């Protein structure tokens, strides 16, 4: 089979500000990225959306699947089930929530279907329990038989999805990139979930599916002027700002660069590159962030990159340097400017700073 | 992969009483049950059945269900589902009906997940549209994790299971249902074959639901005899299932010899024929409308079975309402009228008095 294009979103919520905190959606948002990435899929990977932004999030990835489009939706974090239908809760969700406070799968289902969606493949790494506080039962006027529709949900109906991996995307990224049709290959990977001896009884991957044809997530791309759109906008929105060297007064020079964590994290760090010998005690550290932006001062300027919250370890990166993470580039609507500082001894410490210019970095410079 | 045993319950109901007739069940059920056969399934296959009677038989299939076992469910007739669950609509609903009216499969499955079934397969050839007129929000009791759940939905959520001969479903599963074959990759075959055909490509697609974390398929083979108090039970109800009448010979006073013959079509379903004669008087609840009895053909009383298969044909087709013994009436009318009483027990599924429950 042929596929116009291959796109995916996918979602890892963990910093809840009502409700417990989640580890695996970091590494497994990551992992899919990458796998993703080798089946040649244009991928988008937003960590901590609010509402909001999942509702944007989802909108616009709409505008994007065409007819023959293959395209995949994952989502990490805290999720529940109602009577047949899901809701994946945001960040920014109040305690309790309601289905007005989340957004329902089924419903983004339907709208990828006005798009003549080629194979719908959702992956949904949530819990499937029942939420008592939901007064409403949505019913849709649903379905569309497009038989082409494949659901891949972490545990059963009911039941819980339980620096290191979930169980779904353990067992998923072990076989992901083979040549199987999506549903064989899912009923594959709850095969490897059920020899697992910590599952058992506990944890079941579920696969419901309409899909008709031999279509896998390794099947060739085919091209249209609207996928050009997509294409252009696609390459815009994971342009990193270029290493810079910034030279102090005093003969400090200091490298400033930038790493690619997610489509909304960026990695910011700073490297003395030359120091006079004549300066013993020599310090840099970024200050004075855009407010839209929320980064936690304290959460900067970290000796190594897994302090700032990070999945890239300290291996990982240009090493011996002082490392920041901005993990919300959605909220960013102006340009990245903020001041480093120098602190330097030869009594009395000596400071100065400089003002840097890094545009709109990432998914910041697809003007939202 | 062994199975412990394989146990199916097929029900295909058409008769309705309030609501359209329906014509696929009789064969798709007849040909499904043949086919289980083969793979070695003890099969109970039955035709139009009230609330009353689809609860007890659920209970006389639940009976032969034990840990490890392939159970299996295929219902073809009205159906509906709400809030994601399925229910299966009796020929004696009303109209309108409710959730009450109907059994929930659902809840057929919550009783199969405590025998600790190896395998469960539900087969649900039924539309899938809401009822609007049942109000009823589930509770409902979180199902275990087994990982050995299967369903296979003739269509989508929110569609029609239309039939045009065998009905859509079984047409294609026929093909594929024999294969050594996972049954979720068996069943996935099948939406392939549906969506490849050119007159059901768009108009109806198969469902497949499913948790199955082993490779089990409805071709694995049974393991040896268990040997418990519990097998022995199993076994010995299964063994008085289907019980056909040996043919008798009846003598007449005038000298006359007639042949009485039985033939099953269904678990609740028995053909009698006499060959040189009709037969009268038979039992209230079995409701056998004498204007069809007594035909010159199996095909006039409405038999899956034709005359090349097996003198005059009477379609018992009630069984399961036989509360008392089988008792009719032979009469001879000769140029001038004599009768003789026979009594032929409980036959086939009558054997099992389902109504205990
Ligand atoms: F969530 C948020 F950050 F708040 C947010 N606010 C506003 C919009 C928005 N849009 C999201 C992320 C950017 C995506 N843009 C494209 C473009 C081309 N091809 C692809 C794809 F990779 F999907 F194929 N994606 C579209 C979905 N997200």
């Amino acid at each position: 089979m042929l596929a116009k294009d291959k796109v995916a979103l996918l979602i890892g919520n963990m910093n809840y500000r009502e409700h417990p905190k989640l580890k695996a959606p970091l590494v497994d948002v990551y992992e899919l990225t990458n796998l993703l990435r080798q089946l040649d899929f244009k991928v988008v990977s937003l960590l901590d959306l609010t509402e909001y932004e999942m509702r944007n999030a989802v909108d616009e990835f709409l505008l994007l699947l065409d007819k023959g489009v293959y395209g995949l939706l994952y989502y990490a974090g805290h999720g529940y089930e109602n009577f047949g239908n899901s809701f994946m809760v945001p960040v920014d969700a109040p305690n309790p929530y309601r289905s007005e406070n989340c957004l329902c799968v089924q419903n983004i289902l339907k709208l990828m279907q006005e798009k003549e969606t080629g194979l719908n493949v959702f992956l949904l790494d949530m819990c499937r329990k029942r939420n008592d506080y939901d007064d409403t039962i949505p019913i849709l006027d649903a379905l569309k038989v497009t038989a082409n529709i494949v659901f891949g949900y972490a545990t059963c109906q009911g039941a819980e999805a339980f620096l290191a991996n979930g169980i779904f995307m353990k067992f998923l990224k072990d076989r992901l990139l083979e040549d199987k049709k999506i549903t064989v290959l899912l009923d594959e990977v709850a095969e490897d979930m059920g020899k697992c001896h910590l599952t058992k009884g506990k944890q079941a991957l579920e696969i419901r599916s309409s899909l008709s044809e031999k279509r896998a997530l390794t099947d060739p791309i085919q091209y249209s002027a609207e996928s050009l759109v997509r294409n252009l906008q696609w390459a815009k929105a994971h342009e990193l700002p270029e290493s810079m060297c910034l030279k102090f007064k005093c003969g400090v020079q200091i490298q400033l660069g930038f790493a690619a964590e997610f489509s909304n994290v960026m990695i910011i760090y700073t490297k003395i590159v030359y120091k006079p010998p004549e300066i013993i005690m020599c310090d840099a550290y970024v200050t004075d962030f855009p407010l839209d932006l929320d980064i936690d001062p304290k959460d900067a300027n970290k000796g190594t990159p897994e302090e700032t919250g990070s999945y890239l370890v300290s291996k990982d990166l240009p090493k011996a340097c002082l490392y920041t993470r901005l993990s919300s580039l959605q909220k960013l609507k102006e340009e990245l400017v903020f001041t480093v500082c120098l602190s330097y001894q030869y009594e009395d410490t000596v400071e100065d700073k400089q003002e840097v210019n890094v545009g709109k970095p990432l998914i910041a410079k697809l003007d939202m």
